[PDB]
């Protein structure tokens, strides 16, 4: 059987059909067109894109399929090294660090991280009670002033001070244009001298990020404060299988790697799940009364967060439709057989289409496009690699109860303290990067004027 694929261009393969600013959502279009898998290749590259759960379900055999990072994007690896999301399982290093920072992701942790997530939170909810009547709020940019400042503090008891701050902060303007330049070099005469500038500006983004590791390094050498944090495990915690701990090189690639992981996908979720809360009014009152019930405290504790369900599904949810890192890579270990159909040589790539992966009317139902938190009522019910946003495996998101706790505390706040109006009646526009975000998502927020404890 042959495996269906979109059209060629000569030897450009069918690269030009990724001319777009909206790759993964014309992906999207092309599964629909093609089905649950389709071939696509470029002048460098080969893969396969998976998008039914039967597929998926096989491709995330951990005997069979392993982590792939792709060829196209080393320069990501270039950047994060062998960092945790950009280190092959079989590296030395991965496995070291996972079992290194695993505890800074464990229950006790949370708890520990719970308070300085409030204090990035009190920022933001005060931000906006503070807002005159004319204006209105740019939901992705303060996400993310939140989700940045969040993981500086409970992270590496840094504070970025987003909020003191009228454009993004300068790790982030640098983190953007760096990556932007590197993203635009994949389609170049790349060594043409009318590059130069850019190579420089690239060079100048660079040094601000690696000047912001090493401040939050010396910051901490020089402390007189107690931290236990994930800087603390990153610097002293030892490596179980072998009694080392990580050195300084891989450190700053940590650093970075955890700085950028650990706010990007979270203020895209958040974004996105407000979006779909002020275009669904009933499912908006149902996350507010819960959120009132809930939160009776001046501001929330640790369990009152575990107790916001519906805001939980609510943000389910909005992942299910928009996965914030909306697709991972695999390849095969040995030569083997997908589905019954598709023969694999050792190495062949495998991409994750996750957003269509979550439309699969086989597992969901005919209603994939609706907004519908109930369906996370029954979690155990939803089938095995069916809602996979978090990845897979042991290769899966390590920070995932860190994002939906941050999550669903602001939510909570957000909830419990104003009430939301579309008031544009907003045109979802979702902005690509390596990551998803609604761009020119804009709200107003009536305060409810209930006062904030400290
Ligand atoms: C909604 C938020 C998030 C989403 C959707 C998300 C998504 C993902 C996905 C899909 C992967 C697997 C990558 C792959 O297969 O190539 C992953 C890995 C990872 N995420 Fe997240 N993530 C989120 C939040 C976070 C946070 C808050 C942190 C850190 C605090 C973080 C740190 C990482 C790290 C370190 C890995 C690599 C895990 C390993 O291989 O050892 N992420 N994430
Ligand atoms: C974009 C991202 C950093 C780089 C990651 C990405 C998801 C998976 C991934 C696979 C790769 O092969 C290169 C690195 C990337 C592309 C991450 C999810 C959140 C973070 O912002
Ligand atoms: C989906 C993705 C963005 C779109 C990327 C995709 C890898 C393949 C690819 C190559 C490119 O040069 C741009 C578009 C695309 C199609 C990336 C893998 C991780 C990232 O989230
Ligand atoms: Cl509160």
């Amino acid at each position: 059987k042959e495996m269906p694929q979109p059209k060629t261009f000569g030897e450009l393969k069918n690269l030009p059909l990724l001319n777009t600013d909206k790759p993964v959502q014309a992906l999207m279009k092309i599964a629909d067109e093609l089905g649950e898998i389709f071939k696509f290749e470029a002048p460098g590259w080969v893969t396969r894109w998976l998008s039914s759960q039967r597929l998926i379900k096989e491709a995330c055999d951990e005997s069979r399929f392993d982590k792939n990072l792709i060829q196209a994007l080393k320069f990501v690896r270039d950047f994060f090294g062998d960092g945790l999301i950009t280190s092959w399982t079989h590296e030395k290093n991965w496995k070291k660090a996972h079992n290194i920072l695993l505890p800074s992701f464990s229950q006790q942790a949370m708890k520990g991280y719970h308070a300085m997530m409030v204090d990035i939170a009190v920022q933001l909810v005060q931000k906006w009670e503070r807002l005159n009547a004319d204006e209105h709020i740019e939901v992705p940019e303060d996400m993310t002033r939140l989700t940045l400042d969040t993981i500086g503090l409970c992270g590496f008891n840094y504070r970025f001070n987003s909020f003191y701050r009228d454009q993004p902060h300068p790790f982030i303007t640098s983190m953007v244009r760096a990556c932007d330049e590197a993203m635009n070099k994949l389609q170049r005469n790349p060594d043409d001298p009318a590059y130069d500038e850019n190579k420089r500006q690239f060079q100048e983004d660079i040094k601000v990020m690696n000047d912001l590791v090493d401040k939050i390094i010396a910051d901490r050498k020089a402390s007189g404060e107690q931290s236990d944090d994930l800087l603390t495990h990153m610097l002293n915690g030892k490596d179980p299988e072998t009694g080392e701990p990580l050195d300084d090189e891989n450190i700053r690639y940590q650093i970075i790697t955890f700085l950028i992981a650990g706010h990007e996908t979270t203020s895209g979720l958040l974004s996105f799940a407000l979006y779909f809360l002020v275009k669904n009014p009933h499912v908006l009152q149902k996350a507010a009364e819960e959120a009132a019930r809930v939160l009776v405290d001046p501001v929330p504790s640790y369990k009152q967060v575990k107790q916001l369900k519906y805001v939980g599904m609510v943000l389910n949810e909005a992942l299910r439709l928009w996965p914030t890192a909306p697709a991972f890579s695999l390849y095969a270990k040995e030569d083997t057989v997908l589905g019954g159909e598709y023969p694999l040589e050792k190495g062949d790539e495998l991409m994750v289409l996750i957003p269509q992966l979550h439309r699969d009317k086989t597992i969901w139902g005919d209603d994939v496009e609706e907004f519908r938190p109930e369906r996370f009522e029954n979690p155990s019910a939803i089938p095995q690699h069916a809602f996979k946003p978090f990845g897979n495996g042991q290769r899966a998101c390590i920070g995932q109860q860190f994002a939906l706790h941050e999550a669903t505390l602001v939510l909570g706040m957000m909830l419990k303290h104003f009430d939301f109006e579309d008031h544009t009646n907003y045109e979802l526009d979702i902005k690509e990067t390596l990551t998803l975000k609604p761009e020119g998502f804009v709200v107003k927020a009536k305060s409810k004027k209930i006062p904030l404890g400290g």
